[PDB]
């Protein structure tokens, strides 16, 4: 029993932390086969930041500008080329420690595993999820930008993040593995301020079953509801609309608990109306939104 | 900026973790040079588990009663001894993955990380703290039992905790790794009950401190007040006694923030008085206690 905020077991990624130094930028690099990935941005001064030209400063850059380093030990740099906001420095050795690994860009409110990192060395992990906004709520100082987020599938990786910027407001923007920018954000130190910061439904239900099963049930209450009356409250209270597709999702925790959806539903819309009136859920006094069905479902059966 | 619930980087302890398998008990062992740790419950029946003679348990086990799996890997038992509440399985082969590493007692309000493993495979991490009952609030199924706690030190891995029980109230019960219980609980499936779980105050301030850092600064008040008066308060609202070596473990964060403890203190007492009024604090809606000064200064800094 007990349901912890939990993120993968980072070994494998821990594996794959690089330092790039481009200049006088140093940020992490991720090491898969021959190849190191990082955000393009390693070219940057904090100058070069406010109106970069990408392509124009990567004119001035050659294999050995880009300085890799696997722990105290130097990679040879054989090619490099700029992928959307990654860059990709072919490196002459693979990574012996690579893990099976894929590229996945996930969709808002879907969670992953974040290895904070700064010089290529692994500080810390924690459990993030892809805003509605498309930002995310990290950990992050100078020098952990090429930091990635990941899940693990038993012994894959599924790499969905690379750290890139922190916005005005200190939340945090990044790229998938294929550099493309999560949301409406650049690699530009610009005003980009994020949209509104909406709470994953779908995720809070999950943890609203996950609390009934490790015995949290005070909120369960005698009222259903429809996805439309639902969905009313929801808007109101900068909610996702819940779908049909939700509802299935959840299937399986409706099972386990015997509580039908639509009735948690009811209850969720009561907590929202009501508030907690002081009182806690699996020890939080809000409705935490950074769980899915599925990491509740793994973490109720002990997947490894 | 951002301040998450930040485990430590886990992959030097998943070199460490094993299964054990004693008859039709399975749990989790640490395999460290040539010594596998694991919870002397290993031994019990569930049936046995009521109220267990363990010396006499063990008197009817050998060295191959023990099988110890690393990886898919089967390790040879050649010794085994019962030190306190762990077994000690003696192999013949050197884990070539052992860090540096130690065994230290934590006190009461010290945080640390858990790789949750089940069958000798880790499933996640999450960050704990030792509460001032000697409990954690843990996430742990049936089979996690070996599970261990650790920090790290740059490179050397200070083991604090193994899992061994959850009481009846589903919070989690264990050892250090000589064997010795945390608090005084027993490894026997009987009427366990916890004292109070009195909140943090150092690791609260610390976290308030780790608030402003990150531009959270909404509590901030025009008050100081004493330790005296403070404690009246903590003690009303069952937090810990802050003491002078709490005050003289904030000074880096006061320094840091130019906010004087003592002020930061009544801050905190307006806080436990007035509440949040559905305000939030570093996404929180209640005082976050599981981070220490030391954790506070360690995140805000990026260390490796
Ligand atoms: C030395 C150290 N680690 C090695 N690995 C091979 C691939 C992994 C990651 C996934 O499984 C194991 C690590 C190899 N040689
Ligand atoms: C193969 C794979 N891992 C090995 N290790 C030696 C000790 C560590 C843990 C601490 O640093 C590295 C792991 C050795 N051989």
């Amino acid at each position: 029993s007990g349901f912890r905020k939990m993120a993968f077991p980072s070994g494998k990624v821990e594996g794959c932390m690089v330092q790039v130094t481009c200049g006088t930028t140093t940020l992490n690099g991720l090491w898969l086969d021959d190849v190191v990935y990082c955000p393009r941005h390693v070219i940057c001064t904090s100058e070069d930041m406010l109106n970069p030209n990408y392509e124009d400063l990567l004119i001035r850059k050659s294999n050995h500008n880009f300085l890799v380093q696997a722990g105290n030990v130097q990679l040879r740099v054989i090619g490099h080329s700029m992928q959307n906001c990654v860059l990709k420095l072919k490196v002459d050795t693979a990574n012996p420690k690579t893990p099976k690994y894929k590229f996945v860009r996930i969709q808002p409110g879907q969670t992953f595993s974040v290895l904070a990192c700064y010089n290529g060395s692994p500080s810390g992990v924690y459990q993030c999820a892809m805003r509605p906004n498309f930002t995310i709520k990290g950990s992050f100082l100078n020098g952990s930008c090429g930091s990635v987020g990941f899940n693990i599938d038993y012994d894959c990786v599924s790499f969905c993040y690379m750290h890139h910027m922190e916005l005005p407001t200190g939340v945090h923007a990044g790229t998938d593995l294929e550099g493309n920018f999560y949301g409406p954000f650049v690699d530009r130190q610009t005003a980009q301020a994020a949209g509104t910061d909406t709470t994953i439904t779908v995720n809070v239900l999950a943890w609203l079953y996950a609390a009934v099963i490790n015995g949290d049930r005070w909120f369960l209450n005698r009222f259903t509801t429809t996805l439309n009356d639902f969905n009313l409250v929801a808007m109101k209270y900068n909610y996702e609309p819940l779908t049909q597709d939700h509802v299935d999702i959840l299937g399986p925790l409706s099972a386990q608990t015997g509580i039908a959806v639509l009735d948690m539903c009811a209850s969720l819309k009561e907590l929202l109306q009501n508030g907690m009136n002081g009182r806690t859920i699996l020890g939080s006094a809000l409705l935490e939104d950074e769980f899915t069905p599925f990491d509740v479902v793994r973490q109720c059966s002990g997947v490894t």
